[PDB]
RNA sequence: AACUCAAUUUGUAAAAAAGUUUUAGAGCUAGAAAUAGCAAGUUAAAAUAAGGCUAGUCCGUUAUCAACUUGAAAAAGUGGCACCGAGUCGGUGCU
DNA sequence: CAATACTTTTTTTTACAAATTGAGT
DNA sequence: AAAAAGTATTG
């Protein structure tokens, strides 16, 4: 008879076995291998360590980008294949040269100049066209014939870097002058508003709309020059459209629902046509001149510099940059020499220096270039004209930059389209493909169709209409984009928990909505004067109410039910209704939705079209792309008016239900034949409902449901971090093994415990914009300073107090307080979501609750604004104002303190279910569950407090035993608590308010001896705690506080580190230049790294013990070796397939194939004096020993560090009473390090530094000594400091020593071993 | 168990702009030579996990892994119990 | 050999679905 | 976003 405690985490799983005496047993264990010892003694406690589980994100993020690389590639293959035939007549080496452009002349198979094929014709090209964009403007403006190759260059360049698809629609070239397109709008506006014109006299539109300012600010600045017009006015909203915003036109026109417009969405066309069909085509000429403005503002929002009107504005802009870059560089050189010859070298030559040299040829960010060279131009004279060019980031611009991420594909297209429109007259195959080429640029695989696979992709759901190779041209005629677009969602959508072979309906199916109504209705009761007992509605009554009421009103009110039905129908003058209040919660909203559209109640009420409407709601719910919806609904084009169909593809539904069709109106009960909904429609006078129906054993619903229906697969399908799913998984195999260790005897209780900058910038940046506070200019900052909690809050609260309507001075934050909104006396939540910054934390009101109602009633409006700017959360807002909604009641304050001891978390409940399911597998006569084992769930408060309450302090930095100590105490506290209060097996095991408050507040008291309650009393519970009902003793406070104190002193604890073959990337991702080292890896087969460069630092999958021979010396004679060889992730599959051929290829002769031992990372070797080492790779090691530091030093270290009740003296005096423990600890460390660490060089720097600080206060040494365990911590040598004396790490950089050592194959608990002497090989 | 709202986490797809690496952008004068003085510099092609077979405008970095026997694989199978004590586990007795 | 010091890919957008928690009902 | 292995140069 025993029990198991488990402590579950991301990088650890602690475990312990205890007896009814709260003791941890020990056992002899058979030892395997070639060693002498065939047995060993171990304690049935321990832990398990492992590296964290990883999200499938980076893996995906790479993959997603591989497909982009494998498609931009084909965009060229498509383009080259076209030019191919007519290109041959000019140069049958051209495309072949572009391929081998990368190879060195010594390996090129054609002339070394790529574009033309001599050098005098090529050099002249680079002089006429210093940049590609020169060739772009030329191939557009000029009319003369052009060289076909020049053309492929300009075209592919636009295709290889096509720009983004965040804008929908065509952009018109001719739309270019802001100042004029604006004026033609005012004139167009004035045409309809002759009564109220707009005097745009002297309004610099080009200054206000094209400035490098926020879209909103440009609007506010533009309206500010129009005295009379409002921001959310029509013209206001119209400019808001031009600037790229999404305004609302409800108020301007007195409409019903909100009508929004965005010129970038695909809906603007149809969303405008829905508006003009509501205000009149008189305004069509308005929303167009507004668009032409957007098309001119986009450009000014794209070009860094302004320029002459052309047909290639982008390509012309960069020319104006190159020309300026050229212009301003000629100046600087000559400018610098004439005033700073002491530098010209370092600037224009030294690539190591972040000057103009390292700018171009080194790797100097545009930022790093300015940051360095700015004070120079400040020193000299005549540079001021260039300081401007710097501070707007227009000084020596490269053309291929990071800011070019804004360029939409439309800009590029208008140039690619132009070039074709020039040379198609000269080259006729162009005109034949002018569409075919532009399609390549504009084509883009929709997100909802997915990979263009053909059965070999587990990421694919696409359905092929044809069979042939998909191309950008036949995509519509080969891909059923639609049947695939529906698969896209149907994959992720859920199933019916009661019918796990049935998909669930959309949230707005008429069937679900009917089903809701009857389910609510079948529970209404009525009675009036003349009735013996309140009655139930019958089938005939319900069908009436749905017809007369629900299909006539969206919301059905009780007042309606009485005077519209019982009065006007059943002739009841008076009646009393039971089973519903105020109004019904249910509605047929989708029915009224359609009735307001198709305007034919006869068609809707007609039972024949039941299948149709659901498909309409499905199509509406299932898709999001208007083109994909109009396609799916044009099957009902012959059925509804075109005006209807138009207003039909504009309705949207979001949601997926929990229920299927086959459930409610599909399955039937056996002897009745009625469906569930049929039952809801009528059920004699039982009027049962859903929950009552799926359960009545009286009916054939229960059995047929419960007639429906791996391990690691079962866990990966849980919800939660993959890290915890790893720890959750390894938890079972531990329990499954420990059960075996205990002779297949299932335990009785299994206690478990589960452990609990850039982003901050935009958060504030956004919120401040919504409020227009110049606080940013008033107080600029940097995203690495927003870690200062207080400072982060000043900007969240926009510099004002959160409890008092007055401001805060940023300079005085140290004085200001950070108050818990809901106090940590109830739930702990040091998080921004439950904290504010106030000058005095006393202005919140009473400290025993939530901010007082006098605060809410004064600061609510400010808080509301903080929510409209997303500067607080609705949660935070909810708690800030709880007072006016009743505050935290004394009943509320009981759950907060109850939830400190009860695992509310779901993932934790799932583990308990899995364990309870694996243990309890026996069934009795009446088909009930036989519960051999009780699975207990605890929160980490129980033990974290238990330690502090009884001097069992934990210092994590000493070792990894403390994981195992926690799993122990969890078994202790968990079992003892169920023994004492067995009535709480409902809140802890799987299967007047102030009473609850003082109960859960004082539940763990029974361990304590002297109970001191804050209302002045001493109450001593006895020495032995016993159960009231059962006679079992549960806690002898004489023995069991030493039973535990001894267990935590045990020096042998099974610490096991999971042996893990390393997966992932091949090496470091950095591509390195050519150097002559055998360590570079070929980027491509035929790419000698010594010539082209390559990769470096490969990651090792595992190592192998390779006992073989090598050709030593000139005589090619064999010398026996016992080397340790590293298998890199890339080399892996090649090795496993045939290892002997793999090894001999490395110079390994006469390989003993039988002694190739696979050594994963963290493989464990033991050597002399019990020193243990772990493997990190073929030639690096890690420490493999734990320090069983005695307990008295632990608590002393804890207390001497935490020098922060009146029982603190006994604790605080003990410190200065046992100060000699210091030098004793330093000897505890040393005499250990000298034995298993072997950092003699570093150990000096510790003994030299501890001594040097002996004078320092007892606490300051207490702390900095905890740091010393870094020298002794299991794992990899890390760096650490003592006071301010850094101690860099000593690394074990040769694994040669473990080859004559002893290999330790550890079970998951480290109990079952297998010991291999690697000296007996060879 | 419902509903509403909001936040978090996980998982999939579609896109863009960088970055790096070789090559192409004839460097000129002087000096035997290293070295000096000048000139220039912004762009492009190509690769972007080696690569794989099932040959797709697809797949290639997540999850899972002690040893041994058995298996394609998933996975199954394999190691006695009590007491005393404790510096990483010893010692003792029993079948 | 041991000591020492340097390096290690990045940024942005669109679209969907599921739990899960936490506060209102 | 650091841990810590890979790499190189120096004692």
């Amino acid at each position: 008879k025993y029990s198991i405690g488990l402590a579950i985490g991301t990088n650890s799983v602690g475990w312990a076995v205890i007896t009814d005496e709260y003791k941890v047993p020990s056992k002899k264990f058979k030892v395997l291998g070639n060693t002498d010892r065939h047995s060993i003694k171990k304690n049935l406690i321990g832990a398990l360590l492992f590296d964290s589980g990883e999200t499938a994100e980076a893996t995906r993020l790479k993959r997603t980008a591989r497909r982009r690389y494998t498609r931009r590639k084909n965009r060229i293959c498509y383009l080259q294949e076209i030019f191919s035939n007519e290109m041959a007549k000019v140069d049958d080496s051209f495309f072949h040269r572009l391929e081998e452009s990368f190879l060195v002349e010594e390996d090129k198979k054609h002339e070394r100049h790529p574009i033309f094929g001599n050098i005098v014709d090529e050099v002249a090209y680079h002089e006429k066209y210093p940049t590609i964009y020169h060739l772009r403007k030329k191939l557009v403006d000029s009319t003369d014939k052009a060289d076909l190759r020049l053309i492929y260059l300009a075209l592919a360049h636009m295709i290889k870097f096509r720009g983004h698809f965040l804008i929908e629609g065509d952009l018109n070239p001719d739309n270019s002058d802001v100042d004029k397109l604006f004026i033609q709008l005012v004139q167009t506006y004035n045409q309809l508003f002759e009564e109220n014109p707009i005097n745009a006299s002297g309004v610099d539109a080009k200054a206000i709309l094209s400035a490098r300012l926020s879209k909103s600010r440009r609007l506010e600045n533009l309206i500010a020059q129009l005295p009379g017009e409002k921001k959310n006015g029509l013209f206001g909203n119209l400019i808001a459209l031009s600037l790229g915003l999404t305004p609302n036109f409800k108020s301007n026109f007195d409409l019903a629902e909100d009508t929004k417009l965005q010129l970038s969405k695909d809906t603007y066309d149809d969303d405008l046509d829905n508006l003009l069909a509501q205000i009149g085509d008189q305004y069509a000429d308005l929303f167009l001149a507004a668009k032409n403005l957007s098309d001119a503002i986009l450009l000014s929002d794209i070009l860094r510099v302004n320029t002459e009107i052309t047909k290639a504005p982008l390509s012309a802009s960069m020319i104006k940059l190159y020309d300026e870059h050229h212009q301003d560089l000629t100046l600087l050189k000559a400018l610098v020499r004439q005033q700073l010859p002491e530098k010209y070298k370092e600037i224009f030559f030294d690539q190591s220096k972040n000057g103009y040299a390292g700018y171009i040829d080194g790797g100097a960010s545009q930022e790093e270039f300015y940051k360095f060279i700015k004070p120079i131009l400040e020193k000299m004279d005549g540079t001021e004209e260039l300081l401007v060019k710097l501070n707007r980031e227009d000084l020596l611009r490269k053309q291929r930059t990071f800011d070019n991420g804004i360029i939409p594909h439309q800009i590029h297209l208008g140039e690619l389209h132009a070039i074709l429109r020039r040379q198609e007259d000269f080259y006729p195959f162009l005109k034949d493909n002018r569409e075919k080429i532009e399609k390549i640029l504009t084509f883009r695989i929709p997100y909802y169709v997915g990979p263009l696979a053909r059965g070999n992709s587990r990421f694919a759901w696409m359905t092929r209409k044809s069979e042939e190779t998909i191309t950008p041209w036949n995509f519509e005629k080969v891909v059923d984009k639609g049947a695939s677009a529906q698969s896209f969602i149907e994959r992720m959508t859920n199933f019916d928990k009661n019918l796990p072979n049935e998909k669930v309906l959309p949230k707005h199916s008429l069937l679900y909505e009917y089903f809701t109504v009857y389910n609510e209705l079948t529970k209404v009761k009525y009675v009036t004067e003349g009735m013996r007992k309140p009655a139930f509605l019958s089938g005939d009554q319900k069908k009436a109410i749905v017809d007369l009421l629900f299909k006539t009103n969206r919301k059905v009110t009780v007042k309606q039910l009485k005077e519209d039905y019982f009065k006007k129908i059943e002739c009841f003058d008076s009646v009393e209704i039971s089973g519903v209040e105020d109004r019904f919660n249910a509605s047929l909203g989708t029915y009224h939705d359609l009735l307001k559209i198709i305007k034919d109640k006869d068609f809707l009420d007609n039972e024949e079209n039941e299948d149709i409407l659901e498909d309409i709601v499905l199509t509406l719910t299932l898709f999001e792309d208007r083109e994909m919806i109009e396609e799916r609904l044009k099957t009902y084009a012959h059925l509804f008016d075109d005006k209807v169909m138009k207003q039909l593809k504009r309705r949207r539904y979001t949601g997926w239900g929990r229920l299927s069709r086959k459930l409610i109106n599909g399955i039937r009960d056996k002897q009745s034949g009625k469906t569930i909904l049929d039952f809801l429609k009528s059920d004699g006078f039982a009027n049962r409902n859903f929950i009552q129906l799926i359960h009545d054993d009286s009916l054939t619903f229960k059995e047929d449901i419960q007639k429906a229906q791996s391990l690691h697969e079962h866990i990966a399908n849980l919800a939660g971090s993959p890290a915890i799913k790893k720890g959750i998984l390894q938890t079972v195999k531990v329990v499954d093994e420990l059960v075996k260790v205990m002779g297949r005897h299932k335990p009785e209780n299994i206690v478990i415990e589960m452990a609990r900058s850039r982003e901050r910038m935009k958060r504030i940046e956004e919120g401040i914009k919504e409020l227009g506070s110049q606080i940013l200019k008033e107080h600029p900052v940097e995203n690495t300073q927003l870690q200062n909690e207080k400072l982060y809050l000043y900007y969240l609260q926009n510099g004002r107090d959160m409890y008092v309507d007055q401001e805060l001075d940023i300079n005085r934050l140290s004085d200001y307080d950070v108050d818990a909104i809901v106090p940590q006396s109830f739930l702990k939540d040091d998080s921004i979501d439950n904290k504010v910054l106030t000058r005095s934390d006393k202005n919140r009101g009473k400290s025993d609750n939530v901010p007082s109602e006098e605060v809410v009633k004064k600061m609510k409006n400010y808080w509301r604004q903080l929510l409209n700017a997303k500067l607080i959360t609705q949660r935070k807002f909810d708690n800030l104002t709880k007072a006016e909604r009743g505050g935290l009641s004394e009943l509320d304050k009981a759950g907060f303190i109850k939830r400190q001891l009860v695992e509310t978390r779901q993932i934790t409940k799932h583990v308990a279910q899995i364990l309870d399911s694996r243990m309890n597998t026996k069934y009795d006569e009446n088909d009930k569950l036989i519960r051999e084992v009780k699975v207990i769930t605890l929160k980490s408060k129980l033990v974290s407090d238990f330690r502090k309450d009884f001097q069992f302090y934990k210092v994590r930095e000493i070792n990894n035993y403390h994981h195992a100590h926690d799993a122990y105490l969890n078994a202790v506290v968990g079992t003892a608590l169920i023994k004492k209060y067995p009535k709480l097996e409902s809140e802890f095991v799987y299967g007047k308010a102030t009473a609850k408050y003082f109960f859960y507040s004082n539940i763990m008291n029974f361990f304590k001896t002297e109970i001191t309650l804050a209302n002045g009393e001493i109450r001593k519970r006895p020495l032995i705690e016993t159960n009231g009902e059962t006679g079992e003793i549960v806690w002898d406070k004489g023995r069991d506080f030493a039973t535990v104190r001894k267990v935590l002193s045990m020096p042998q604890v099974n610490i096991v580190k999971k042996t893990e073959v390393q997966t992932g990337g091949f090496s470091k991702e950095s591509i390195l230049p050519k150097r002559n080292s055998d360590k570079l890896i070929a980027r491509k087969k035929d790419w000698d790294p010594k010539k082209y460069g390559g990769f470096d630092s490969p990651t090792v999958a595992y190592s192998v013990l390779v006992v073989a021979k090598v050709e030593k010396g000139k005589s090619k004679k064999l010398k026996s070796v016992k080397e340790l060889l590293g298998i890199t992730i890339m080399e892996r599959s090649s090795f496993e397939k045939n290892p002997i051929d793999f090894l001999e290829a490395k110079g390994y002769k006469e390989v003993k194939k039988d002694l190739i031992i696979k050594l994963p990372k963290y493989s464990l070797f033991e050597l002399e004096n019990g020193r243990k080492r772990m493997l990190a790779s073929a030639g690096v090691l890690q420490k493999g020993n734990e320090l069983a530091l005695p307990s008295k030093y632990v608590n002393f270290l804890y207390l001497a560090s935490h020098y922060e009740p009146e029982d603190n003296e006994q604790k605080q005096l003990f410190v200065e009473q046992h100060k000699h423990y210091l030098d004793e600890i330093i000897e505890q460390i040393s005499e250990f390090s000298k034995r298993v660490i072997l950092a003699d060089a570093n150990l000096d720097k510790v003994l030299s530094a501890y001594n040097k600080h002996r004078d320092k206060p007892i606490r300051e040494q207490a702390e900095n000594i905890i740091h010393l365990f870094t020298l002794t911590n299991l794992g990899a040598p890390a760096a650490f400091k003592y006071f301010d004396t850094t101690i860099d790490r000593k690394r074990y950089t040769s694994t040669k020593e473990v080859l004559d050592a002893t290999l330790i194959h550890q079970s998951i608990t480290g109990l079952y071993e297998t010991r291999i002497d690697l000296s007996q090989l060879g």
